[PDB]
C-alpha cells in the first residue's frame, strides 16, 4: 500500500536519483538522470516501460561549469501502447514550457527542448532562437489552440488575455518597478516560414502605449499592421488613436474601400470631406 | 537533511516505478490511480489523512494488449482550506493536452475529467466540440479565465506578444519536410459560446490571414474582423485591412460607415469627392 | 540498467509519501519544503550538492486544523549554469494558477512567489491586482513574455487560434447547469500597466462581445476597439464592427476618420453623398 520517508526533526524528506556517465565519466546531454513512472497490469504481466512518467534529463554534458537539467512529463494516449507514449510536457532548461500533444512531433524529436534544438533536429525549420526563454510554446498539427472556458456563475463571462507593462526589473537585487514607458507594445499576430525561415510577425493587431504613463494619464493606441504582396515589410496601416480617432497611419497613402469593395453609405455630421 | 535515494554507478538510469493491478489480478482500469507521490504535513500530533500536494499517474481506459493509456494530474490545496477541498489544478491528458483548472472552477465530481469528450460525458448539457481535443491548452475558471503576460522593461522595451507561426509540412512523420506558409493560413482570435444547445465555431473574431502563399521576398497578410448578425448563426467577414493597407469592407455595397445615431464627426481625405 | 519500485498486487494504490514536521514537533510552516524528488548528476568524482532538476512540494500558510495549504514547483538548471542558478520555472500555486517564470525573469529571492499577493509582499512597489489570482496562467519574462503557436499545415491548413468559450451556469456546484451565452459576455485582449503607483484595468484593447443573449438560431457579436486618451485614465469604446457588419464610432458626433496630417487617400462608397 503506502510507503514513505519521514523527517521528525523538522528537516526535509527528499528523494534523490543518482546517475553517472559510462565508466565513471561525466553524465551526458539528454541522459536520463532520474525517473518516476507507473507500470500498469496487462493480466499476467506489467508493461515493459512506464505509461505515464516524470523524467529528469541532462542539458549539455556535466562539468564544473555546467549542471544543466530539464524535465519532461510523458503520457500514453487511450487506445495506444507504450510504444507510442508522448512527451507532451517539456520544461526546458531555459525555463520555457513546451506543450506538444499527440500527433504533433515524431518520436525522434522526443528530446527537443528549445527552438535551438528543434532547429538542429529539423534543419529546414529555422525558427528564431531569440524566442527561447520567453515562455510557453504550443506545437500541434494544423490548429494549436488556447481555449478559455468561462462559465458565467452569478457574474459575467469575461475571459481575457492581458499584457502587463512596467518599467524596471524583477531579475536583480534592487527590483525597482515603475511607470509604463513609451515604446511599450502588446503584439498579437503571425509569423511564418517564407520557404527559408521563420522571422518577425507579418500581420498583427497591437496595443501600444501612446508615450509614458503617470497616475493621471495612461494613453493607448490600437494599431493594425499588414504586409504587401511582393514585400517582406510589416507596416502600420490603420489605428485607433488615444483620443479615439480612426486614422490611416500615414498621410495620403491608404484608401477607405476600393472599386469592388465599396462602403454602402457614409454617415458623418459634417457632409463635406476635410481635405 | 533526511535524504534518500537510488544510485546507478554503471551509467544506467535510476528509475522509481509504481506497480498496480485491477481487482483479482484483472487488468488495471480507466481512471485508476496507477501511482502517486505526495506530501503529508504535520498538524501537531498527527499527519493529514491524504496528500495536500501530489503527483498522480492515472489509467486512460481499461488496460489491454491494445491500450496502455495513461495520464497525469498535479494536485494542490488552497491556503485556508483542508485536504477535503484539494484541487487537481493541472491535468496533462492522455491526448497530450494541458488542462488548467484553478480553485472554484470545477466541483470534486469532475476531478477525473481530462478532455472535452470526458467533460461532455460528465456534464451532459455542456456539448463542447471534441474535435478541439489534442490542440493544446485549456483553461477553465469561474467567469474570467485569463492569461497574464507580465513584462518588465529592464533596459529594453515591454513587448509581450502572442505569436502564431505558420508553416507548410509536418513534424509528425519521419521525412519532416518544412516549407513556406501556404495560402489559407489563418490566426483567429475570437469567441465561441453555448447557444443553449451546444458550443460551436467562433461567432465573432479578429484574424490575421496570409494573403496567398509566401516566398523569401513576399510575405503578404491581412487583418479581418468578423461578426455574426442578430437572427443569424453565420460568422462573416465585415471589414479588413488588406495587404496593401486599404481599410475595406469585405463585400461590395453591403456595409456602412457609421449610422443615424453613430455618425463620424468629420472625414479627412485628400480627395474631397467620394469615388462611387 | 536499473529499476526500483512499490507493488500493490491486491488492486490498491502504490503511493509514495513525504512526511515533514515543523521544529520541535510544531506545525509545518508556510513555504516549508514538505517533500522533494530530484536528480543529482555526476561531476567526475562527486555528485552536485543539490538537485539540478526537481519537483518540490511546499506549504501554503502554516498548517492547522483549518489550513492544509500546499503548492508545487518544478525546478530546472540552464545549460552553462551551475545549481547555484537553478530556476523554479514552473509554479503551480495553491489557488491553482500556473506561473511560468523562465530564466532571467525573477531573482532567487523571489523563488517562493506563488501569487500576485505574494509578489506584492515581496516587491512592495509592484502593486498588481490580487483580484487576478485564481484566473489561470501567468507568464513572467524579461521584456518579452510570449506564447508561440507553432502550426505545421500537414494536409490541412495552418489554423492556430485563441478561443474564448462563453456559457451561462457553473461547473463548480453539484447541479452544474450549463446554458446559452448571456448578454454582457466579453473577450478582452489588451494591456494593463504600471502607472507609477500600480497596475489596474486594461487601458487599450480589442474585445469580442456578445450583442445580447444567444439562442440556437441567433448568436450575435461585435468587435470593439478601446483606447484611453492622454491626460485620462478612462478606457473607452471608440470604433466597433457591429453585428450587422457596420463599421461605426461608438459614440455619435465624437470621433473623426483621419486627421490633418493623417488623411485617407480616397474614399470609395456607392452613395457619393455623406448622410448627415
Amino acid at each position: 500500500c503506502s510507503f514513505g520517508i519521514e523527517n521528525t526533526a523538522g528537516g526535509s524528506a527528499v528523494f534523490h536519483n543518482y546517475t553517472r556517465g559510462a565508466s565513471n565519466s561525466v553524465t551526458k546531454n539528454n541522459q536520463l538522470l532520474g525517473g518516476y513512472g507507473s507500470r500498469p497490469w496487462l493480466g499476467s504481466t506489467y508493461t515493459e516501460h512506464s505509461n505515464a512518467a516524470l523524467h529528469f534529463l541532462g542539458a549539455g554534458d556535466t562539468s564544473a561549469t555546467n549542471h544543466g537539467g530539464w524535465i519532461r512529463l510523458l503520457v500514453t494516449p487511450k487506445g495506444k501502447t507504450i510504444s507510442d507514449r508522448v512527451p507532451a510536457f517539456r520544461l526546458s532548461d531555459n525555463g520555457d514550457l513546451w506543450l506538444v500533444p499527440d500527433g504533433a512531433m515524431h518520436s525522434d524529436l522526443g528530446l527537443v527542448r528549445s527552438i535551438e534544438t528543434l532547429n538542429a533536429a529539423v534543419p529546414r525549420f529555422n525558427a528564431p532562437s531569440i524566442q527561447d526563454g520567453r515562455g510557453l510554446k504550443i506545437v500541434a498539427p494544423q490548429a494549436p489552440e488556447i481555449d478559455l472556458i468561462a462559465p458565467r456563475g452569478s457574474g459575467a463571462s469575461a475571459p481575457a488575455i492581458r499584457a502587463m507593462w512596467c518599467d524596471g526589473s524583477l531579475a536583480d537585487t534592487t527590483r525597482y518597478i515603475g511607470a509604463t514607458q513609451p515604446g511599450s507594445t502588446f503584439y498579437i499576430g503571425a509569423s511564418g516560414h517564407d520557404g527559408e525561415k521563420f522571422d518577425s510577425m507579418r500581420g498583427s493587431v497591437a496595443i501600444k502605449s501612446a508615450g509614458g504613463w503617470g497616475p493621471t494619464s495612461t494613453p493607448t493606441q490600437v494599431v493594425l499592421e499588414t504586409c504587401e504582396s511582393g514585400s517582406i515589410s510589416r507596416l502600420p496601416r490603420w489605428g485607433v488613436d488615444h483620443n479615439g480617432t480612426l486614422m490611416p497611419m500615414a498621410d495620403n497613402r491608404y484608401n477607405l474601400g476600393w472599386g469592388s469593395g465599396r462602403v454602402k453609405q457614409v454617415y458623418a455630421v459634417n457632409g463635406t470631406i476635410n481635405t
